[PDB]
């Protein structure tokens, strides 16, 4: 059930719900997650891979990024998987620190 | 057991000095039944630290290397899917796994 649960909150996030391409990702990544070749978390990292939508800032403060990382450490399961996956885009693409945290804020609600 | 035999020869299992002393601390366990084959690769993988790694990897790719685990066999879709925890976990080059899974298939 909680698999469900998972799958429903993360369709229920406004940052997969403005990126199409996330939702046709999912259509193609689903199956594996069903066969159990892979886990949520991979789930998670595969379907964000797909997103084009998102704020852009390079070269991010440390400090700020390591206050994100302590907060990430202390949130609940669906939450804390979500701001790991957001993490490798805020790292690896520049997707803003501030809107990765506004995603996390609201997997921490739904969850 | 066929199994733990190939898995002894493959070249990334070699290559590890940590995943060969992680086998000699697990493999009692295995034999007496307190876990399977599935938890062995997951508990040796787990100690591997020498790989090719490269982030944020393209998914096109990632679903064709899925698609393809998804028909292999057992041995080597065992041995893929957790290869795969490491693609994705700790960035292990998407190349390097369909390497490690060729080899596991002809071994198999």
């Amino acid at each position: 059930d909680k698999n469900d649960l998972y799958i429903n909150w993360l369709k229920s996030l406004s940052f997969f719900q403005t990126n199409s391409s996330c939702a046709e990702a999912l259509v193609k990544v689903i199956p594996h997650y069903h066969n159990k070749l892979i886990d949520f978390s991979q789930v998670l990292q595969l379907v964000f891979s797909a997103s084009e939508k998102f704020p852009i800032q390079e070269n991010q403060p440390l400090p700020e990024q390591l206050m994100f990382l302590s907060n990430l450490e202390k949130q609940t399961p669906f939450a804390k998987a979500v701001g790991s996956s957001i993490y490798k885009l805020v790292t690896g693409k520049n997707l803003s620190l501030d809107f990765a945290s506004q995603i996390l804020k609201e997997a921490s609600i739904l969850e």
